[PDB]
RNA sequence: GUUCUUCCGAGAACAUAUACUAAAAUUGGAACAAUACAGAGAAGAUUAGCAUGGCCCCUGCGCAAGGAUGACACGCAAAUUCGUGAAGCG
């Protein structure tokens, strides 16, 4: 019989690889979009409409 | 060891803790080249390619891509339990 072409019956699973459960075993290797990127964080403006200053604004 | 003190052969200050310390002696652990044999995924053959899984790697700068689809997989799969009438007995 042929099996070994078979589908995910049984369940995917994960949380277990390289630096996952501990930061110490991330390999020195990483990926070239690993890279710093974007670092400066923005964010929206004041007066955006904000939560409760929308709520009053019934 | 030096700049100074003098009663004279001593005193004050400056200077302040190197080195997995070995020229060694010991003790684990990987792949190498090839005589003869029989030889590489899919319900006949030529057989794609891409997936899926883990206490399996290798090449690669690599979330790219290759290594036979990289190899494997390839069936006792029972794993919460019964219910029935004839005929021997005794
Ligand atoms: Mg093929
Ligand atoms: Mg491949
Ligand atoms: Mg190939
Ligand atoms: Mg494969």
């Amino acid at each position: 019989m042929t099996t070994a072409h078979r589908p995910t019956f049984h369940p995917a699973r994960g949380g277990t690889a390289r630096g996952e459960g501990d930061l110490s075993k991330l390999s020195n290797q990483y990926s070239s979009k690993d890279m710093p990127s974007h670092t400066k964080m923005k964010y929206r403006q004041t007066g955006q409409e904000t939560e409760a200053d929308l709520r009053k604004k019934d």
